[PDB]
Parts: C-alpha cells; sequence; structure tokens
C-alpha cells in the first residue's frame, strides 16, 4: 500500500514548469504516495478567473496545514495581460503569498559530483537568505504624467507631527516614481532565522546592504541585525568560532564571486531574488536549486522552484520543437516539502521517501542521464551532441525508472 | 612634456588617495603637462567645505568635459564618528552623476595570463550603468512607530492631486523610501546603449524586474523598445545583432553562462552590483574601467569602479605591507586624458594614454603584478610573497616601463 502522508498544499502554475508539475505527480509522487493533497490552480487563467483570490486562498490553506509546494507562475506583464485577455496585471503571485506568510526563503545549489560550475572556486555550498517581505515586492509605482512634484508623507496614528518629504521636482516632462517600505517586526524576523541558520550550518554568516547610499532604509537592516546579533548570538557565534559581518551590497558580491563557498547569506528580497539566480547558474543551472519559504512559526514552510516557467522552452513545446527542461528544482519542492511533512508527524516511511526522491535524482544524473542544461556544463554548449542528454518527457521516465527501482529494492 | 589641455582631478580617500598620487608622480606628470582644476573629495575636504567642494568639482566637469575622479568616502554612522562629521554627507558619485547625467559605461581590462573565475568569459562584457536616479537619488526615512507613509503627485499646472497609500503600519515602525526616473535621462539611457552595442557590433541587452515595478520598469522597458523600433533596429539588422529585454534574474544567469560580448544596459543599481559581480568574475575589481558618458556626447568622467580599499588601508596604517591593485585608477586618468585628446585634436595625448594602458598590460602579462592577480594565477592559499609585488614596487615597474615606452616611439 502507498505511504499515508497527510494534508500539503499545492500550487499548480504555468507553462513548462506546468507540464513538469504534472509528469512529476504521475511518475514519481502519486504511484507511492497517498496525500490530502490541497489543491489551488495557480495557472494564469484560474488566477484571472479568480480575480487573483486563488492566490490569497492558497497562502491561507498553507497556514493550515503547514506545507506548501509551489509551481512557478507567471506574473504579467501588458504582454501577458493582450496574450491571455486578463483583467487586470495582477501582482506575482509569489509576492502574494510571501507578503502573507512571511519569513525567510532559503536558496542552495542541488550538487551533483559530474557537474563542473561556472565558477570554479566554489567546493562548498552558498545559502542565501532571502528576506521574503517588502520593499520592491509590495511597492506602490506610477507613471509621472508631466511637471509636477512628488513627495512622499508619513501621518503618525498618535496625532503627532505629519512629515512630508520631497521626492522629486519634475520641471520639464515626467518619469515615474514609487514607495516602498519594510517593518521592523519583519526584518527582525529576518535577523534571527540568518543568524539561526549560520549556527545551524556551522557556517559564516553575511548580510549584504547599500547603507552608504540608503542611510535610514538600509541602515535600519543592519542596525537591527547588529543588535539582535550582540544581544542574542554573539556568544554562540563566538562559541563555534564563526562570524558575522555586514558588507556593502557591492563588495559582497565580489566577495561571494571569489570564495569557496560555506557561508551563509542574508539578502534583502530584491537582492536575493537576483543573487540566487546568480549563484545558481554559478554552480551549474537554475534547474539545480532548492528554494523555501521558512516562515517565522518555525512550522510552516512552502517550497517551490527557484527559477520561473520557463517561457522559451514552452515556446518550443508549442511549435514542436523537442524540449529538454530540467525538472529538479520542481521535484525537490515535492521532495523537501514532504520532508518538512515527515518531520512534523514523525512519519519515518515519508522521511524514507523524501531522502530517496532526492537520492533517485542525483544517481541518475551523476549516472550520466541529465538534461541538455547539465550536459552543457560537462561539454560546453557548442559541443553538446542530441545523445548526450534527455528530453523532457525521456528524463522523467528514467526517474521514474530509477525511483520505482530503488523503493522496490528498500522493501526488499 | 605634452601639453594635455584642461582636466579636471578629483582626489580621494584611503588607499586609493596614496595611489592617486603615486600615479601622478610618476605616470602623469612627467610627461604630460595640464590644465589641472584639482578637487580635493577627501573627506576631510568635503565635511570641511560643507561638500560645496564636490558641486563645484561637479560644475568644473560641465564646463572643461573631462574628469577624472579617485575613490571616495560614503559616510555612515561610523564614518561619521570616525571622522567626526558634520552630517551624514551623501555620496560625491551620486552627486556628480545627479548633476551630469549619463551612462556609467563599465568593462574589464584582460591580461592574457589572468584565468578568470568564470570559466566561459572568452569575450568581454560592457555594462551600461544609467548613472541617474532610482536609489541613488532617494528619499528614505526611519518609519518611527505606527502611522501611514503615502506618496503623492501634484500637477505643475493645478490640477487634481493625487495620492496613493504606500502602507499603512499598524504595529510598531519601519522604513520607507521614495524614488524616481525622468522620461529624458531613460531616454538618453537608451540611446547611449543602442550607440555602444552599434559601435562595439554586440547584440544589447536590457534588464528590468517590469512584471514586478509594472509602472515603473515598464517605462525603462517601453522607452527602450519604442526607441529602438525607430532609430537603431534598422542598423542592428544590418549588423546582425540584436535588441532584448530581459527580467533581471534571467539576466543575470545568462550573462553567468555566456562566452561574453555582449552590451549590458543596467539601472542604476543593478549596474552597480553587477559590475563588481562581473570585475570580480574575470578576476578583480582593480581591474576594470568605468567611464561616464554625459548625454551631450561631450563630457566625460573617468573612474575607478572599485572603493577606497579600506581594508587595505588599515592594514597599511598599522605598518603592514599592501599589495592593492592600481590598474582601474590608472584606466582612470588614461580614460580620461584619451578623451581629452579626442576632443583637442591632440594626437600626441592620445598616444601617451593609449601607452599608458599598453604598459599596464605589458608588465602584468610579463610576470609582474600584485596580490590579487598573483592569486587568480595562483590561488589565494597558494599565494606566496615571491609571487608578486607590493603597491609601490609595482608603480615602480610601471613608472619605467612607461617612460621607456614612450622613448622608443
Ligand atoms: N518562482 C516563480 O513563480 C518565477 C520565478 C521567475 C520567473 N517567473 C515567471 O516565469 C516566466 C518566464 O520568466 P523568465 O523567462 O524571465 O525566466 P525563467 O522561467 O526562469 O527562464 C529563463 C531562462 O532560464 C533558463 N532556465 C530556467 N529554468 C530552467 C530549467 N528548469 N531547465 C533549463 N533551463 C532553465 C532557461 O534558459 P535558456 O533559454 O538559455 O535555455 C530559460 O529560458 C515569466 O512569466 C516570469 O514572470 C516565475
Ligand atoms: N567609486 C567610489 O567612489 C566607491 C565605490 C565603492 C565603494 N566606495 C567607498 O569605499 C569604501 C570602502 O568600500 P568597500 O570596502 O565596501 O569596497 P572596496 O573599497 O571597493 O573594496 C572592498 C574589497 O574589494 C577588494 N578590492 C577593491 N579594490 C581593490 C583593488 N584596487 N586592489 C585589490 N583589491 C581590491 C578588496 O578585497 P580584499 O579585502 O579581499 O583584499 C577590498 O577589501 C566605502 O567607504 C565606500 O563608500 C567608493
Amino acid at each position: 500500500r502507498k505511504i499515508q502522508g497527510g494534508s500539503v498544499v499545492e500550487m499548480q502554475g504555468d507553462e513548462m514548469t506546468r507540464i513538469i508539475w504534472e509528469l512529476i505527480k504521475e511518475k514519481l509522487i502519486l504511484p507511492y504516495v497517498e496525500l490530502d493533497l490541497h489543491s489551488y490552480d495557480l495557472g494564469i487563467e484560474n488566477r484571472d478567473a479568480t480575480n487573483d483570490q486563488v492566490t490569497k486562498d492558497a497562502a491561507e490553506a498553507i497556514k493550515k496545514y503547514n506545507v506548501g509546494v509551489k509551481c512557478a507562475t507567471i506574473t504579467p506583464d501588458e504582454k501577458r495581460v493582450e496574450e491571455f485577455k486578463l483583467k487586470q496585471m495582477w501582482k506575482s503571485p509569489n509576492g502574494t503569498i510571501r507578503n502573507i506568510l512571511g519569513g525567510t526563503v532559503f536558496r542552495e545549489a542541488i550538487i551533483c559530483k559530474n557537474i563542473p560550475r561556472l565558477v570554479t572556486g566554489w567546493v562548498k555550498p552558498i545559502i542565501i537568505g532571502r528576506h521574503a517581505y517588502g520593499d520592491q515586492y509590495r511597492a506602490t509605482d506610477f507613471v509621472v504624467p508631466g511637471p509636477g512634484k512628488v513627495e512622499i508623507t508619513y501621518t503618525p496614528k498618535d496625532g503627532t507631527q505629519k512629515v512630508t518629504y520631497m521626492v522629486h521636482d519634475f520641471e520639464e516632462g515626467g518619469g515615474v516614481a514609487m514607495g516602498m517600505y519594510n517593518q521592523d517586526k519583519s526584518i527582525e524576523d529576518f535577523a534571527h532565522s540568518s543568524f539561526q541558520m549560520a549556527l545551524s550550518k556551522g557556517w559564516p554568516l553575511y548580510l549584504s546592504t547599500k547603507n552608504t547610499i540608503l542611510k535610514k532604509y538600509d541602515g535600519r537592516f543592519k542596525d537591527i541585525f547588529q543588535e539582535i546579533y550582540d544581544k542574542k548570538y554573539k556568544s554562540q557565534f563566538e562559541a563555534q568560532k564563526i562570524c558575522y559581518e555586514h558588507r556593502l551590497i557591492d563588495d559582497m558580491v565580489a566577495q561571494a564571486m571569489k570564495s569557496e563557498g560555506g557561508f551563509i547569506w542574508a539578502c534583502k528580497n530584491y537582492d536575493g531574488d537576483v543573487q540566487s539566480d546568480s549563484v545558481a547558474q554559478g554552480y551549474g543551472s537554475l534547474g539545480m536549486m532548492t528554494s523555501v519559504l521558512i516562515c517565522p512559526d518555525g512550522k510552516t514552510v512552502e517550497a517551490e522552484a527557484a527559477h520561473g516557467t520557463v517561457t522559451r522552452h514552452y515556446r518550443m513545446y508549442q511549435k514542436g520543437q523537442e524540449t529538454s527542461t530540467n525538472p529538479i528544482a520542481s521535484i525537490f519542492a515535492w521532495s523537501r516539502g514532504l520532508a518538512h511533512r515527515a518531520k512534523l508527524d514523525n512519519n519515518t516511511e515519508l522521511s524514507f521517501f523524501a531522502k530517496a526522491l532526492e537520492d533517485v535524482c542525483i544517481e541518475t544524473i551523476e549516472a550520466g542521464f541529465m538534461t541538455k542544461d547539465l550536459a552543457a556544463c560537462i561539454k560546453g554548449l557548442p559541443n553538446v551532441q542530441r545523445s548526450d542528454y534527455l528530453n523532457t518527457f525521456e528524463f522523467m521516465d528514467k526517474l521514474g525508472e530509477n525511483l520505482k527501482a530503488k523503493l522496490a529494492q528498500a522493501k526488499l
């Protein structure tokens, strides 16, 4: 009989990842695990259909059952509005889910011994702790239509002084403007998650900001981290002989590039987004990275691929060009989500299944069966033959065969 | 000595200040006579003049069209205490760029014997960094407690004011900020980017986060596309190159895995961050050029992209030997003087500028380099003192080779 897995919130997505997502459920999950699957279609059409209510409903469900596994989703701009005949330019479902749940998105490469990196020195893992709240991802932006002043105003609840700051006086023509923000409590949760992750790994921690330029905004991050360190984690850090350091983002990305890895990197929301993809590509592929939102309650997680819907491959798929999209990141959303589900329930069999799922992925790749992106890592793109890799369906089938075999052995 | 002409010089801070004088003393003035308009943008003098020296320097560049700037300290609270400053002064770079406008073009300085950290970059990556607006001319503040932050637009013509909610802080405080950009600046940004692509013969990529900042970043995307479809597309096809917008996180990955050989138009912030990422990728922050090209097509400001290298300066203060790479600071002068030459049809200064650059590359390729470059070759753990020269040892070697090169031609 199948493993009794419990309640998991599933969020279906878009385009190429939507296709892969179904193959994963059919070939790797459902045959072995029976889940109370709370499914929410976060495909762009359904979101438009529900006026994005389905996205909010999914986030609330994650609060209830403590485990979310999410497929990559289209975040629409004008072109997407035209493409799907949308009612509105809906906000990022990820931004909405993260805004509701809070926490830190931890991202890390998935490493195979036979895959060369683009960055020579990274023999140890780099873990990015991405602050999941605020800044650009909950901003209020608009087009400035012509000459006029933009100002930003603070009005305290407590009737004290109201303050108006000049943003810019557009003397001729227009442009754009935006306001963005963050909250002390969220920054504090972010700091705590960062120090704790470093202590659990036994690695140094770095925070990057641009506090020289955003003296107040980014200065707040810097101050809160330092304060929380001096009060809560300093002695613990000293005991494990690791350090915490603040660096300017400029300096930090250069430092990361030349390091050997083996550190925790606390990033502001935007930096965490951009640099996690830089790092993932650095180790080999966007297809080879885990991403898990760890919420402040220490119980709730949302696992996801860090990459998008892989539109370009999807276009190929729509035109019958054979595709070779890497499913590993999407598979690890399931394994990481199921592993947490297992941990909460002390579900030994589910834990075993989740690790076995990950082992199958690594073993299969290390045995020389891989998608084109990984084959490109080994051979270099110009040297890649069709014989060097498997197409998307072939690779999924190969994983399914290897998983079946591995789970069959273990039972014997 | 060569008669250079009028150049605006800006002195800086810490390690780069030292190097800056070494450069002038050995590599420039011994060969070039300059109408040198010097401004001390050191932290001490900026404080002394209430940062007026920085604005004066900017106006000077506009007048004489050539500026060469040394790296400067941008003060935060720690700098305020360290130097007992009157105020937390704004970045002199931000101030200068805000006045001059333009695009900061950044690119690695390549030596054949220096291994990269990124295996695939056999061709160069040129970043065009929009030098105006966004985070670098923003208004930020601490939110002291519960309350609402709103952003408002008041039309100049007296029509209806518009107010947007930024955030209602219901519990505790936080931070907030407003930032902006201008259509004309974005347009100049676009033009400078397409033109650079065409002059280099390479494809052009613009990165934004327009899926998230739909209005703000969408404007950048729309302005680039419009200008492309109307002035540069035909030329692009004719050179068999192309323009493409990408989301920033896609772009950084694409860049990481590419062979190089493209122009990368970045918003101010991305240009800042990714230029350091790329410089380090090719080998060293010390090995990158940075040139602000102003929208008038005649004014230029050259600089090092890296900072004042405070950590090396700290060792220097404690008497320890330092090995800081001067090449970027040297190229600030060479790029500045080279532009000065093009302006004045000065064929003898153009030669000197090129000669200064060739001497740097020749010397490094001959096995004489600072510790950072030696670490590229051997690996940091395997570097020994015999593998490199200290800052002053290296500057002297450059001094000799320069003179010989000039003599021979
Ligand atoms: N977490 C999320 O829900 C999320 C995150 C990012 C983007 N998105 C959305 O996804 C859509 C497409 O965005 P995008 O094209 O900028 O980024 P993307 O979907 O991540 O893909 C961009 C490029 O990255 C490479 N790539 C990403 N995942 C890959 C994989 N699994 N296997 C092999 N290669 C992979 C491919 O490179 P090559 O083309 O060179 O082969 C692909 O064309 C957009 O609508 C965006 O809003 C969603
Ligand atoms: N253009 C500018 O005026 C500008 C730009 C950036 C920063 N800054 C200012 O500079 C100060 C220090 O900033 P920061 O320490 O974050 O950055 P930084 O001075 O650029 O460099 C920090 C690290 O980068 C490496 N590095 C940079 N330039 C180098 C060179 N020429 N040769 C060898 N190594 C080099 C060193 O690495 P290792 O320690 O590993 O040896 C150094 O410790 C700050 O006050 C900042 O405001 C100014």
